């Protein structure tokens, strides 16, 4: 996230880092115990078995007992398009469940169509690059934002942060859009480099594939 | 496929190679006009904007007028677990139409749940290793095989040749599993090495995923 501020430790349980290795490389969200949702484009060429899902995380550089980590088990993928970002969402199921409590917790998501229109004010997060100029975050950071509707396509949620140069940048793919408490969307896409003040975010649209997504968690 | 012979010319009109920069590393079956259907395990670890499915095909080391190529377009998983190669199945949406002709013909599903008995005959296929001499097949291969149950999961469709050792290897997994002219299984994994002559192959039972192929094909 570049231009936002760190948030307040473990203030989004539901919010999971993806790890390969023993670094972030993208976000995602806890939407049932045994569940987690992201970007399609996230686990597209890297080898899933070794990727390790960390819930309850708040500081990637320090241990932090919080923490559950799982394992892959099952993937979902619904006409993602590896050419334009299209349908850029992965269900994928844990190899056990978490154990909600303080820190780890399921986020709730939109009902079925629930579109939203220019000017909704949401929240977007993650442990992404500030910029390029130091690398990786270490804390979580948040990033106040407003959807938008210009230079978007019907098919994307957007963002964007007026009057500064600002949003989400590489390791924040995956995270959730949080907007009036649901999950109205994960990172998919930037244009013209990150926090380019021209061009809006696009974030997969998740109230478009939430039948979709009931089918298999519930 | 190793202890197999030649398939006769454009034999099976719906056999598709996938290729990454000129190079087969699995097979496919067309499905529809513009889909294919594959081994979930074969796109796993690839740049899948770099992958050509290529219909039509005979001998790859040859020049070869009747091949039809096309991008994918879309990706499709339902529950695809890579730990253990569970529902080893992905369909394929490819970026245009193929021509249907002689050499390229949409093959036959089974009915959803239409399950197969020890000693059913079929025939697997494939252009993938020849055995451990000689590489992987020029020529597309054709094995009779059979199916069984021992030393086989509930969620597999297995087979295993009788008396001497042959069976599917590098370069055929996604290849189709024919028996009684539908398409009833998708190479997905060895036991003991290739044609061990004591372990069976295991292919995912497309005959378990009909109903949620025919809603992605419809
Ligand atoms: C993920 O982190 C996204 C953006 C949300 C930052 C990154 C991912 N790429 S990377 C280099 O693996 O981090 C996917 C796309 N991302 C981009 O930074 C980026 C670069 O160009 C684009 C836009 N493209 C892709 C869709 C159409 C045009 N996004
Ligand atoms: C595909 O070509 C299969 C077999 C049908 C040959 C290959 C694939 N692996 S690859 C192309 O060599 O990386 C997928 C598994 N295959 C095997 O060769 C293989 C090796 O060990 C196994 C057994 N595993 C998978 C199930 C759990 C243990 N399969
Ligand atoms: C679920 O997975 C946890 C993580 O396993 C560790 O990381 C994974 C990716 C593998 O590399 C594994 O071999 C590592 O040890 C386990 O520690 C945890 O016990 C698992 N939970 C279960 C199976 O109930
Ligand atoms: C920045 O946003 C903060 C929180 O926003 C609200 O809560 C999140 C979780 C979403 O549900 C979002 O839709 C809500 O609006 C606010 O507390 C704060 O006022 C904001 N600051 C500014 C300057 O706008
Ligand atoms: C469908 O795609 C065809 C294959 O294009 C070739 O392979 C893909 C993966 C890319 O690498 C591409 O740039 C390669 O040349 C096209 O040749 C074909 O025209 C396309 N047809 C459409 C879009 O209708
Ligand atoms: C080898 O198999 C040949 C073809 O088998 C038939 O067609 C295939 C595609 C499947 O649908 C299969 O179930 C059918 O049996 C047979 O014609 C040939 O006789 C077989 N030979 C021996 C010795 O088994």
């Amino acid at each position: 996230i570049v231009g936002g501020r760190r948030a307040r430790p473990h203030a989004w349980p539901f919010m999971v880092s993806l790890q390969l290795r023993g670094g972030h490389f993208c976000g995602a969200t806890l939407i049932a115990p045994n569940f987690v949702m992201s970007a399609a484009h996230c686990v597209a060429n890297v080898n899933v078995r070794a990727v390790r899902v960390v819930l309850g995380a708040h500081n990637l550089s320090r241990r932090e007992p919080t923490r559950q980590v799982f394992a892959v088990q099952r993937i979902f993928e619904n006409g993602y398009d590896p050419v334009n970002l299209l349908n850029d969402i992965v269900i994928l199921q844990l190899n056990g469940s978490a154990t909600i409590n303080a820190n780890v917790q399921v986020a709730q998501l939109p009902a079925q169509g629930r579109r939203l229109g220019n000017g909704v004010q949401c929240l977007a997060m993650g442990w992404g690059l500030l910029g390029r100029n130091r690398g990786i975050a270490s804390v979580l950071q948040e990033l106040n934002v407003t959807v938008v509707t210009s230079l978007c396509r019907r098919s994307n949620v957007c963002t964007l942060v007026r009057g500064r140069q600002a949003g989400v940048c590489f390791g924040d793919s995956g995270s959730p859009l949080v907007c009036n408490g649901l999950i109205h969307g994960i990172a998919s896409f930037v244009r013209g480099g990150c926090a380019s003040g021209l061009y809006p975010d696009a974030f997969a649209p998740v109230a478009q594939f939430v039948n979709w997504i009931d089918s298999i968690i519930q």
